């Protein structure tokens, strides 16, 4: 549980991290699916 | 008005390098399990995303 735990912490950093990228093309709609599902992700 | 144009291209890329560095925040944030601080600051970069 410890470990799966920081795996889903891992995912959240990592669609961030894809969030990031998109925004350097100033694509704004893979960025807010992006960030949204971090945050529906650190939410649950 | 190609200053006041460049003006805008400089506000709104403003805003994109907020998103990004709010987001860069939130991951380090994760780093310390602090799940508060990087919920914050991933609702403030969708909104301001949302408000481009």
């Amino acid at each position: 549980k410890i470990m799966d735990r920081a795996s889903k912490i891992e995912q959240i950093q990592k669609l961030a991290k894809y969030a990031i990228s998109a925004l350097n093309y100033e694509d704004l709609p893979t960025a807010k699916d992006e960030l949204t599902k971090a945050l529906d992700l650190l939410n649950s």
